[PDB]
This record gives C-alpha cells, structure tokens and sequence, in this order.
C-alpha cells in the first residue's frame, strides 16, 4: 500500500506456498494405505451430504433465485470434481460406516461446525469488489431520504388547498426498474403519465395518472440505479447485466429493510418495483392507490 | 417479500430442520466404535491445520489489520470448541497417520478444496447488511469525480493568470481522515490553513498554506465519509466505531484501485489520508508538494 502504512494489503499467496513446503518438508521427514482410502472417501461422501443438505435449503428459491442444473451447479459448486473423486474412491475401495457418517454430519451441522473463521469472512467480503449493494442503500436513505421525508406531508398540506377546491396522495411513490435503465423524463415511459406541477418548498414532481384521469401522485426515480447503469455501461469494469439484476434486487430489499425500521418513516413512502418481459406503469400505481 | 414475486427472501432455517429430520431418520432405520473416533479425531486435526495453515498468511498483517490472542481469536475462531474437542479425541483415544493426514491437508489446500460453494458466498454477502465499502466508493466516483475531473486542469489554467504575475498545483488533492469526523470548514481543522478563493466555472475551494506561505492548493474532503459518520451516530443500527475504521480503511483502498486504472484519472488528481493519535495537516500537505 503506497499510500499510509496502516491501511492493509490484499491478501496474497501466503498459505499456499508455505503450507506446501511445511506439509513436504513433513512428508520428507518421514519419508525415509486402506485407512487412508476410507478417510478420504468418507471426506468426499460428508461433503457431498453437507452439499444436498445445502441444496435443501436452496430447493425453495428456484422461481425467485434461480428461474434445476444451474441449481445444483450454484450450490454445490463444481460436481463434476466431487463425482470424479466419488468414482476414484468407489474404484479404489461396511454399510454401518453411513450411519456414523450421517450422524458425524448431523452433529456438525446442528452444532455448527460450519461457522466460518471471521478471516475467511474477511477474505469472502473483500473479494472481487463489485459487492455493490449497501453503500447504495445507506447513502441513498441518509443523504437523500432522512432529509426530504419530515417536512414532506407538511408542503402537501401546504400544496393540497389549491386542488381540493379547485386531492395529492400522503404517501410519496418512488420507482425502481429492475431493468436498470432510467431516462429522464417520466412522460418518455408512458404518455398516460402527465407532468403536473412542481410542489413548493429539493426536486419534486405531481402527476396526473390516466382519459380516465384519476391518481394525484408524487413520483420520483430511485437515484442509484443510473450508478449501477453506468457500472453496466462502463467497458472495463467487466459488470455483466446478470451482476446488475443481481445487485439491483439485493439492493431493493436492503433498502425495504432499512425503511421497515426507520422511525421517521414508518407510513409517508411505498416501494413499488416493476420489470418489464403488454404492460402498465399506470396500472401498477393505480392499483396501489386504490388499495390506498 | 411483500413487495414483488421475483425478489427472494432472506436464507431461513430451512436446511438445518430438514437436515437433522433425515439424518435421525437414517439412524431410527440403521437403529434396530473405533473407527469413528479415529475419523473425528482426523477431522479436528485436519481443522486445526488448516487454521495454522490460514495463520501463517494472516501472520503477516499483525501493524496494519490486527494491532497476537486477537490475531489468532480471529483467524481460528472458536479455538476453546476446538481444544475441547481436541482434548475429548485425546481421551477417548500410530504417528504415520499423522503424515497421510498431512498430505490429505497439503492437497486440499493446493488443489483448492476450500474454494466455497457459491451459495455460501451468496450466504456471507447477503449477511448483516452493514458491508458498506463498495457502494460509497462506486458512488463518488461515478457521481462526482469522472464529471468534474476532465476540465479541471483547464479551468486551473484558466485561473493561473491572476496569480502567477501578481502558482496553483495541478493535482487535486482529497483529505481522508480515518476519524470519520469531518467539519464544514477546513480552516476549523487549522488555522495554518485559510480560504483564499473559490475556483470559477460545482464546489471548489483553492487555499494558502502555512507564516512560512508555501502552498497553494485545491483542497476538498470526501464525501461519503459523513454518510459513515451518520452511520455510527444513528442509534438504532448497532454500528460500532471499530466497525467504521474499518469500512473506511476498505473504501479507501477501493477507491484506490479505482482511480489505479481509470482512462482519464491518472495524474490529476492524488489521494492523502490521515489519522490523530503533535499533528499537523499542514506538513503532511507540504510533504506531499514538495515531492510533487
């Protein structure tokens, strides 16, 4: 680090290198085979029963995570190493060892062997540095939202005498493409969709919804999305747009978390969220304000 | 999630439950020891090597990530469960197995066993919701830094005409304090330090430096460090200050790499960071202009 001392490196290869000249030079020291193999095999049989038990966990998330191969290829990894080395051990190989195994397994799950070492959790986090998807939220919910949200029902109060007479929904409306692509104006996605007015006072913006003119909302883009977008659209970052969809959706559901125990901010915005494949933005909005 | 089908929820306890119900229904079936006490025995010694193995990479950032028992308290863990378990093992009790189980160690680590299943990976990411490091760093510089940073140096050309006849550095200059505690005004920080002109065309801010009057320099914060900040005085997130050096000593590498490979961000602008414990900004600064 060419910068300040304090701040540290990356990690290298420093385990590796020594461990395998350790691990010789004790091989080489000792230097000058059936409990071996029933080791092994019971190793690659344990991680394999640790890996469906992973995958049964993983089986409830397939229409909203995963859209079966990719399934088990997400969740345990690389089979085909585990079923290469399954077949080696078959090949180069006493059915009450399973049980044994099978609670070995039990024991270790439930107790909870498999807790990670906070090193290696370090080593997961600082990885590949595209984990994108709560410094968005943070910074979107302090610096935007804590400061616009206490006086927000005070100015449509404020706003609501010259319409009511002549109303404007409380609860401001935000949206959130998961297609990641904003443009700039909120007509350009729907000509049903009128600008109306500028609420007084920092930007904000009153529509009418449509001829059946009908919804008085306060609408407004979520800001970080056109970040993500210019990751997307940013050649050298190698951010595909699976990684983008990725994020994005993390990103939905921290800041619906981060909202649901806020104490300023507990019935004054909803989320709505929509992805196009015939569709209706208008409809969509329409349907909340009426459940409204 | 109440928001939207396609977004997924939160991983639940669903392989534990599902786990322990088969593995116990294999033992009621296989119902109506040596063996087993020699592979667990191999398996808690095989964990503990491979700590020892991750110890000796992580022995090297003791002054810049750890400041020894905290070293190794984080790098192994649990080891009083470890020891407990090593010690029962012992008890309920052969040195060449203790070279087989060397070399099983040595090809796991080498031929790269310990590489996770994604779904793990997946699981640590989406853990606790505070990995706020990527997010800031991403955000200031796709929304500040890479609009402001191509006219810079023509505008300190345009500016150096009033000052070199009756002059101002090229390089952009960011303080980083590692506080997290950032004021309004950076003569409030030093009074060597004084406001002499904001830089025509959005925010800038050229400066005398000190009665020694050497430098004259164009001096900002960075932002997001006040988001950190909010961060460690909002009460209700359980957001420790051991917590927020770290997060700021990651976004401050971060965003290193970033502007390391940056198309048009590379000799205009340079990064100085700094920490109190005698201090003074003013000498670092000069430091840095004088090897400029």
């Amino acid at each position: 680090s060419s910068l300040h001392p304090s701040i540290p490196c990356p990690r290298g290869h420093g385990a590796q290198k020594a461990a395998l000249v350790l691990l010789s030079a004790c091989l080489v020291t000792l230097w000058g085979l059936r409990y071996l193999v029933l080791h092994l095999a019971s190793l690659q049989l344990g991680l394999l029963l640790n890996g469906v038990c992973s995958l049964a966990e993983e089986l409830r998330h397939i229409h909203s995570r995963y859209r079966y191969w990719r399934t088990v290829r997400a969740c345990l990894g690389c089979p085909l190493r585990r079923g290469a080395l399954l077949l080696l051990s078959i090949y180069f190989y006493f059915t009450w060892m399973l049980a044994l195994l099978g609670l070995s397994q039990a024991l270790n799950i439930l107790l909870g062997l498999k807790g990670l070492a906070p090193a290696e959790i370090s080593a997961v986090c600082e990885k590949g540095n595209f984990n994108v998807a709560h410094g968005l939220a943070w910074s979107y919910y302090i610096g935007y939202l804590r400061l616009i949200l206490p006086e927000l029902q005070a100015r449509i109060r404020t706003y609501n005498q010259h319409y009511n007479n002549l109303a404007v929904s409380q609860r401001l409306y935000i949206l959130l493409p998961l297609d990641c692509g904003v443009p700039d104006n909120l007509s350009m996605a729907d000509p049903n969709i009128r600008f109306l007015d500028k609420l007084p006072q920092y930007s904000n913006s009153i529509y009418e919804l449509l001829g059946q003119r009908a919804g008085t909302c306060v609408l407004e883009y979520a800001t970080p999305l056109q970040t993500l977008f210019a990751m997307s659209q940013y050649s050298q970052a190698g951010f595909s747009r699976e990684d983008r969809l990725e994020q994005a959706k993390l990103f939905c559901r921290t800041l619906e978390d981060i909202l649901a125990d806020a104490p300023e901010s507990q019935n004054n915005c909803r989320l709505i969220a929509y992805q196009e494949p015939s569709f209706s933005l208008s409809q969509e909005v329409l349907r909340h304000l009426r459940q409204e």
